């Protein structure tokens, strides 16, 4: 436990005991001095103004924050498809974390020359908000997770919160949090930090795909004992209203009566890949769904699990109603389609309403012959569908490169509390680990100053970073005869292997890896 | 256990042991060879083609499957009175099934004259799938179940089922289902099948009408503490507008502060038996509620449970928002309405809305003086309501002649799986009990061939099926003072008893019978 | 035991546990009366004459046998996937077979009229050749196997065997075997046979595809410290002759020394399926590889293992190089490519040698200036290559429609005794069940008569085979970071789903499938 002894090991692998994965993923990281050791107020304000939609109010910390909230940071591409072709489930069960193999360094810069130092000394402090103390900036699908290649070696995200605004100023509720009034663990170089936490239970993630549809769930060679209304009148001219009932049957299954039915749509916008297709007008912001809270417009993205298109219209995707990834090297404003990788929710079409479709139906009248307007039986379209009792619906697949977890908020009342951009939704998810560099002030003054001191020694930080998560695993037992569909690599030749370095030494994920490929009945 | 002893004896009674039912069914089945010994892709095309919205895939087995989901294969019409007249609630406990006596004969028709002869050392194959890995058929309101009557021989419904479909065709993720992949038990005669399930835990089934309604559950007597607001102008004239309250009391229940409110609607067309008030046009498709699935048109129905109309409004029921049974003889299509028994779901207008009205009024502007429109309070009907906080409902009531439990669908997410169409929705229900003649081939030729042999002898078989279910009962300990509903024979002559048979030894069920005649408070 | 008593059940599934696979498969077959109860001496004389290279003298007997020595007679296709998906080896470990439910049948045939009735005391005689005492007809390819699919009704063929012949004549050397000279158990309707078998110790299949060939085993950044003659002439000019010597490094990968080289070869004739691209002449006997064996020419079909075409020459394959399955309904003679499968060896490229090119180029003479004929150096094509020391290879794949296993000869000497058509060669195979009608004859004369009884009662037979094979896994353990390679059903749209039935119950196998998906470090 001093200079000269390492304080832990590189721990890089995963092991597939049965029902059980558990993956290990340990990564370089560098730390450097955030904010210059001050918490300053943020707004938009500061930030050069915006419109009121946009509005905002909080602190940034001089905190760093480990983020591991994504899959590509514990699964490999080739252990991301074994899971996803053995398994019809998994979700996570326990964590490990640690900190080890600390290096603070100093850097001076005299007439232009940097140059880099150690300093012995010098201590980063650490600890995890494990009350949940804090504001919970992981499950917002954030920039600074763990590479996804082991060899990476990646920054650490600094840490900010929001609280609430008044458009740019705040009111008399906002909370300042100051996180060095939380205890946490001072470490030089030769001491580590370890800590664990057990998932709470959560359901199996639904890694399959429906081979059954809702609408065709029953036998196909026998009628049913329910009758429908089939015909309303005899035929052509006056006075020909009539009462006709039939037996819903195979020859007409769409009126046949159902036990269950679609679950909760919210109508999105339908753009076209084909561009031409596409009307000639700037819509992406009118022209999307939203839902407003305290005055102000926030998009509806994803919004509801929704299938993405219907039958053979892969062309198109809701406006905001799907994950969309970057490609590597993508830029950071107004990229094109090419440039990023939309994700595809179609495997969910069998029990999910599709995105850019109405729901359905509904009667709008009373139709009638007289007591005197002589109304015909009007419908209108249902774009927003909320939940109804038997309504069954899948959730939004997971991504090798998405999300993994979200913290559920902390109210009075949640529906099916599964985070909408996909994932497990918990009470109490893998606690804020946070990290920051133990500020060393430079020479003081030889005589007393009451000022807080401003003039530091330039430091950062840098070491090694271990998790190790435990998945349990729900084994498919299928009797299905047939070959099932599953994810693999194309043979055909390319210039680089996909899920690889290219010959600059960067690697990229060519394209987005869901988990529905085994195929289960309903 | 041999050819000349029999296997089982005949059960078919009903005990009633204080808090708990336990009712058995003895019928006599036979079974046919379906399919040829086949398995046969089946779709709309090789059905003579359709619509998309009837579009299907799948394939048609050569197994027979046990159906007995519904309430007459296991209650008696007086069975069914006691009941539903003295009793809160009931759901099943607990199951016992068997098959003995099995006769496998053959058939030989010679120069057009037809003649059966034992075939003793035959085998009929049966299994149940009690692991749920092929497509739940029951739970479709299917024809095929133990006839009511127990005298009543009944043939055997052919299993099949359909898959994921693209029109008429298939896709990658279809599944075929080989039922000769399953363990099955095989059986001459002189051999027997049994086994036993245990239902999972379900609420009780309301068998109760409330004798209070939802807005109607305060104190007549006593006014509220809180205000509402009753006048909004002083009187006619210009600049006359005020803000005046009222305490909300016994003489305006409108306006009084509730808790709860009603359940969810969808509403439906409202169609009249007296067919001189209906529209003169043809509505029953075009005027239908529905829901689209993958662009799949889809009947809503029945549902969600919703009451059939408003008090007195007897002649009005929703176009498919109620169960429709057809009298005994009546035909497939185009029967007239008093060939068909319509469902009235009355009981549940005290918490739930009317299926053929909106649900309420929701305001849909600002009103105001100016800043500069002038625009006066504004309210729109909702046709649809989904499920809010504070919401109580009942569910649809179960009928003598209507389906006992479904198959909860697996997927992610549901809300309150009680079946649309009545009963106890089960993740494990009861399973399949699949059923099927081993084929015995007629005379190979004396040369090897590789191909499959496609020449059998004519078999069928024939046997009796007992199922015994235990039911738990919820008595009823009202303190109501005067005398309830109950479902009640008329003494008045006819010339036939119902629940009976006529001359000709055709048993019929004159009208549906519900659950809902005794009375609860809200 | 008796008559209305069944002797066995269904067993058909398949279970995973862990690293074994005990798959179960259960039939229903037909056994005839083969050769009316006579042994018949067969030649290529008595089947209408031929040429010396198809000469053969054999016997017909009236038994019949078992095959199971086909892939899909115990994998389902969805089996099969996850065996080659998920396993780098597997091996058959434990065997168990079954007969019951046998049901002998008797065909009379009066004026036309065919009627089959029970024959409850006939008998049917099976025993298995457990010393190995009668010719192997297993491991010859001979279709009569358990079909693909659990409910077809199969034939089982006629047991025949061949010995030593001069032309069509027989020697002194050829033997003659009775079946009826083995114990066999008897069975009656109500009997049952079982037996058990262990396989020998086999090595595991090679189910998976090497990521390196053997000529590119070094490290591409470093030099090795060999050199390699590299120039032998200083320039154009006479009297130029000199040595030069280079390091063999990554820029000359073709010269580096190396340790092993590529498996024995024998060259087979190409043929392209597009058939423009080959020869106008008729080269399938002439031009075909073959080896002579007491003056009889002999098709080398489909010889040692060697890589099918080279990179990107799918079309070509070798003339008799590969395992040519038949598609579903395919006729006998002369059909035409599309009609056919051909099986694809290109997996094991990285180590064995293309079929239809040389193994290499060896030195043929002395190149020398003289002493006096100045003699350039020469080389030779090597069309066949036999076994030399330091050279790997690999096996041939194995196919769902392939064969498991064959007997290895027994002799005094083998090599490498791996059946050339692919499996597990075992000098102790599972041994042949070998099954028959015991003959009842028809009323004799009431005088006596010496002659052997030739009228005998038209029987046959039918019942049920159960085979359950155990199988040890070689669970994969790549440390691998790209996705593989998998077998994977595609997901478009088709008239009917692969490996089920077509709209007339008839099962097919669209593809061959072999076993080499994942993928092996050399």
């Amino acid at each position: 436990d001093g200079v000269g002894s390492s304080s832990g090991n590189w721990h890089c692998d995963s092991q597939w005991l049965g029902d059980r994965v558990i993956t290990t993923s340990t990564r370089t990281w560098a730390l450097p001095t955030y904010n210059n050791h001050l918490y300053k107020q943020i707004s938009n304000s500061t930030s050069g103004g915006s419109s009121n939609d946009n509005a905002y109010f909080g602190y940034s910390t001089p905190w760093g924050y480990f983020d591991f909230n994504r899959f590509h940071c514990h699964f490999s591409p080739r252990d991301w498809q074994r899971l996803i072709n053995n398994n019809w489930g998994f979700r996570p069960k326990r964590l490990n974390f640690k900190l080890f193999n600390i290096q603070v360094k100093e850097v001076t810069d005299n007439n232009g020359v940097k140059t880099i130092a150690n300093n012995l000394t010098s201590t980063v402090q650490v600890f995890t908000d494990s009350d949940y103390q804090l504001p919970y900036v992981l499950g917002s699908a954030h920039e600074g997770c763990l590479p996804p290649f082991p060899a990476d070696v990646f920054m650490i995200p600094q840490y900010g919160y929001l609280t609430l605004n008044d458009g740019s100023q705040a009111v008399g509720r906002s909370s300042f949090y100051c996180l060095e009034y939380f205890p946490s663990q001072m470490l030089r170089t030769g001491n580590n930090f370890q800590f664990s936490y057990e998932f709470e239970n959560v359901p199996f993630h639904s890694s399959y795909a429906h081979s059954q549809s809702l609408d065709r769930l029953m036998n196909p060679l026998i009628d049913q004992y329910l009758y429908y209304l089939s015909k309303t009148i005899n035929g052509s001219g006056q006075n020909q209203q009539t009462l006709k009932f039939s037996v819903a049957g195979p020859s007409n299954m769409a009126v046949q009566g159902r036990n269950y039915i679609p679950g909760p749509s919210y109508r999105q916008q339908r753009v076209s890949t084909t561009v031409t297709q596409n009307n000639n007008s700037e819509f992406a912001w009118p022209g999307a769904s939203s839902w407003a809270l305290n005055g102000r417009n926030s998009l509806m993205n994803p919004g509801p699990a929704m299938a993405s298109h219907k039958e053979g219209e892969d062309r198109f995707f809701p406006l905001s109603g799907s994950l969309i990834f970057g490609k590597q090297g993508t830029g950071r404003d107004n990229v094109d389609a090419d440039k990023v990788m939309i994700t595809n929710e179609e495997e969910i079409k069998t029990t999910n309403p599709v995105a850019t479709e109405s729901y359905g139906q509904v009667a709008t009248n009373h139709q009638s012959d007289g007591t005197p307007f002589k109304a015909q039986a009007q419908t209108g379209w249902v774009q927003n569908q909320g939940i109804l009792p038997g309504m069954v619906w899948q959730d939004r697949d997971v991504y090798l490169q998405g999300p993994i977890w979200a913290k559920i908020p902390h109210t009075d009342g949640n529906f099916h509390p599964s985070p909408l951009m996909g994932g497990f939704g918990m009470k109490h998810p893998p606690p804020q680990i946070l990290i920051k560099n133990t500020p060393v002030p430079a020479d003081p003054p030889t005589a007393f100053n009451k000022d807080k001191l401003n003039s530091f020694i330039t430091q950062y930080s840098t070491g090694q970073v271990s998790v190790e998560i435990e998945w349990e695993l729900q084994k498919e037992n299928s009797k299905r005869w047939n070959p099932e569909i599953q994810y693999t690599s194309n043979y055909y030749k390319s210039n680089n292997v996909e899920f690889a370095v290219n010959t600059e030494g960067v690697y990229s994920e060519p394209r987005p890896i869901g988990t529905r490929y085994l195929t289960r009945n309903l």
